[PDB]
């Protein structure tokens, strides 16, 4: 396969092996050595529809740091479906550069970009899903609990993006996966069937958090109204009373679960300071990891 | 001459070379060869007062393959005229960078620059001439055709800064040059007459667009309303019915005709789907060639 | 020290050796080496909260130069403090780059982003001070006068940044600092007697220009600011009326006297045209040292 799109498009040899590497790639980098270049000569667009921190500064870093050059082109710097339509800049900026990188809306923005590319496209978030993320997010925990196979990771929260991509990885790799979201949040209904459909995991949506965090090795959060849809922060918070991440939900699911968030993160809305910093919290491992586990993915596709 | 501003400021061997050079590195990059940096060490400022992609990347892209760093400074970044004086901007620039790119409003704007920098400055377009597109857009003739000398280019549209640069090419190069636009959106009088003075090319400025592309090597257009005019575009829509590059547009034109649009495109508007995608259609090609004219035309400006 | 947040953070001795290596890095990539790259495979995330050409092509030219990547976070690409708090970009950006430069507005988010990194900071500029413009001016004092101790310096305006920064540099080496300033728009009184706590340099406060100036061997004009209640934009005019640096005032300076102004220029409200064009002007050599003594800085934190 050329593109990047959803982790699930890939088998589970594929996965565990882009993940081995990845762990490979952040040692040699962790040494402090700076000689092997496999990038040398190549270009990548990334091309964003919103502004970022973790995707832009990962993907344009990790990119120079294997020896490549990365462009950061902006929401107005093009204009895709204002100023120029999807299928013309998959096809002018394959003839540029050797890889291209979006975050977009729509996801059908990303298919058709793929689609009309003869370079590989990778996935820098859309409005369905987040692949890179969970990416980085199973290399998180293969570092802290050991494996992905066996756990139970439990999201709290909106039904969204990055749900979906969880779901992606339910399908490739063994373990217990739970949505708590409260009822009108759910993810969407073809991905969880998708994800039974591959009969690897296991596989609960539930309304009930203080239920679904027993036992957990991952409570995982993320913003109740995500980029896109700022403007339904009001209703949502009444719809989302009793889904906060607090010391009392930890303590509920136990000494041996970490908390994880995408970020960025709102204190007082779906999580509290105090589970931000505390000591089981792994956030910020979590985002340096998108650079590793992404390098690893930008390195499987171009072919290395 | 130190600046690339337009094209008839250089004499057609000039011309000639640039364009052969245009091919020859190319090919070296066609081939897969990334050892030739003769930019090492180098640093180019690109001023972007406008949107763009081809311009935007195709510089970038093509600085980084041939060794130097360019710095992307858009619409907010310096506000060169408007939060500083051309002339500071200039001498500023020109003591951290070896060379300039600036894509302006008006065209006395890029002159300020190039009369204050003590380092090339490249036009990347203003609203009075585009001559990095025309230098590609004669390269990709060379390609398909074989020569730009004796062929039949129509315009098909506005006269405006593409119409200025393909009358700055047919002042150095002798070929037969038609704009067809509606009555009120002829290009400039001086520019027309400036071709006429070289004595070169047979230049005809007409409404008659379906007379105008019989016999056609090249059909080319362009948006109606231009950056900077945008407000105008329901009176342009309506104004230049009976301008729209069709397929019966292009049966008139003839077997050998090659449809050419610099890109962005508004299908529906100056041109339809059906014509974009056709085979006789360039637009891809075209837009690749940015790169390669634009990579020479900057070797030829830092002594290479 | 971890940070360059103020001079006066470092000793007499410290800041003389980051002035000595700006000149002697500044030799080599005058000579045309480019075969000095200490920042090989070193990246620098680049926070700004406003336009900026100085700062921004210095940083990011003098990196490159150096071997490194800078990258470019744009007002809307992070919002540091508004979208997200800075101790949590602190702890992102510390973990994919090796350095960060901060342009921000509250002083105590440049403190905030120092403290949560840990790697070094670089305060490119906050409504406080702004050291690395005075750092570039420093060297660009030794360079036409042969040194800054035992020079009369005398700054015609606001009691703002600029000034503050005088004040650090008057407490690492002695001089005499005059702020020549409208009554009630003083420099904050803590920082004036910090520089004269450290005993080395005549620090005065006054509001008579025309005085101030006589003999001196700088005089310095800056930004005026604009005004967002319009009848305190009135008053501010009429406060700062005998404030521009004009022939005349040079005049009174004397034959020693170089002009001297960060930049942006507003010729006709800080400063004359006649000034900032004359040949005791200065500001054209001294923006380009923002990339020679930042480039030293940035040397000195990174262990060189
Ligand atoms: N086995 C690879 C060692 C690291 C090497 N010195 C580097 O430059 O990455
Ligand atoms: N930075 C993570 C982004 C994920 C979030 N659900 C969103 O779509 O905003
Ligand atoms: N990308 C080409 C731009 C040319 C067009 N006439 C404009 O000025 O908008
Ligand atoms: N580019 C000048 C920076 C200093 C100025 N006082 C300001 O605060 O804007
Ligand atoms: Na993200
Ligand atoms: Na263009
Ligand atoms: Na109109
Ligand atoms: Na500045």
């Amino acid at each position: 396969l050329k593109d990047f799109l959803a982790i699930d498009d890939f088998d589970t040899a594929t996965i565990k092996t882009i993940l081995d590497k990845a762990s490979e790639v952040k040692a040699l980098l962790k040494s402090g050595e700076r000689n092997y270049l496999p990038f040398k000569g190549k270009s990548m667009s990334m091309i964003f529809a919103k502004p970022s921190m973790r995707t832009r500064v990962s993907f344009e870093t990790g990119f120079f740091l294997l020896g490549g050059h990365a462009l950061y082109l902006g929401p107005n710097d093009i204009q895709m479906g204002k100023r120029e339509e999807t299928r013309d800049v998959a096809r002018v900026l394959s003839r540029y550069n050797d890889i291209i990188m979006a975050r977009v809306f729509a996801h059908q923005d990303i298919l058709d970009l793929a689609n009309y590319s003869s370079v590989p496209v990778v996935n820098g978030l859309t409005d369905h899903n987040h692949p890179c993320q969970i990416m980085a997010d199973a290399l998180t925990m293969i570092e802290h609990i050991g494996q992905v196979e066996g756990t139970k990771v439990v999201y709290v929260g909106d039904g969204n993006n990055m749900v979906h991509s969880w779901l992606e990885l339910a399908s490739v790799i063994p373990f217990h996966f739970v949505c708590a979201c409260p009822k009108g949040y759910e993810p969407d209904k073809e991905r969880v069937s998708k994800a039974k459909q591959a009969g690897l995991s296991k596989i609960e949506i539930t309304n009930d958090p203080k239920e679904a965090v027993i036992g957990a090795d991952v409570v995982y959060s993320d913003v109740w109204a995500s980029m896109g849809q700022k403007d339904e922060a009001e209703a949502r918070r009444k719809a989302f009373q009793g889904f906060q991440v607090d010391e009392a939900l930890m303590k509920l699911a136990g000494q041996k679960a970490y908390f994880m968030h995408c970020l960025p993160a709102e204190r007082g809305v779906e999580v509290t300071n105090g589970v931000v910093e505390a000591p089981y919290s792994i956030v910020f491992p979590q985002a340096e990891n998108r650079m590793h586990a992404q390098n690893a993915i930008m390195l499987h596709l171009l072919g290395f």
